[PDB]
């Protein structure tokens, strides 16, 4: 998701001025009516779990709806444990591991292992997984508005 | 956009039907206050010139707009070229416009070392039209 490096490579850059500008200027307007969604569910296009948190944690008030939010990603970090059995660690000692829920959400991940995992053959899409929780949270949140 | 395939080369990755949706939704709701710009940088975000005519042209109404940001487009490319005088091939004001250059060749310009940025560059006319158009609303 991308910009040009020093070696002349396209690699990922964080979530870009530009799109924290309009994410903020949706949530002024419509945080959290059901218009939100759309909006979101485009500017968070191509985010890693640590851009995701950036958005999450740009949003002025709310403090109910972003407090049911942290309560719907717990659960459904819980709930990707429980239903993604894992062995303890990868079997080649050099092998990507698989992702925990806690992975997904960003507390435990880097930015390069987040990559890693978007990036992977198949990809392992923790970005897209991560924003299916919080659009379920904002599924719930949006009746508040 | 652009995108890395599994080859590790750059290739032309379409709109996607949420970027696109909520462009959509920004035009019905704010074409063309001031409002629409921002909403316009972040959503053309990585967008070939390709793209951007792809957003230009989901513009439903608005036609005299429409038409007057096109004649800024066209002055800013005869412009460029002007300022840019040339003898792989540098881009033109119309390949940056993206009517006389393949999806190929601008994806080879924005991932040359150093970039030439003609999506960015694009952007910048377009921006430069919407400022003009955002006075009719
Ligand atoms: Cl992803
Ligand atoms: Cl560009």
């Amino acid at each position: 998701p991308i910009v040009q490096n020093l070696q002349g490579q396209m690699v990922h850059q964080a979530i870009s001025p530009r799109t924290l500008n309009a994410w903020v200027k949706v949530v002024e307007e419509k945080a959290f009516s059901p218009e939100v969604i759309p909006m979101f569910s485009a500017l968070s296009e191509g985010a890693t779990p640590q851009d995701l948190n950036t958005m999450l944690n740009t949003v002025g008030g709310h403090q109910a709806a972003m407090q049911m939010l942290k309560e719907t990603i717990n659960e459904e970090a819980a709930e990707w444990d429980r239903l993604h059995p894992v062995h303890a660690g990868p079997i080649e000692p050099g092998q990507m591991r698989e992702p925990r829920g806690s992975d997904i959400a960003g507390t435990t991940s880097t930015l390069q292992e987040q990559i890693g995992w978007m990036t992977h053959n198949p990809p392992i899409p923790v970005g897209e997984i991560y924003k299916r929780w919080i659009i379920l949270g904002l599924n719930k949140i949006v009746r508040m508005y």
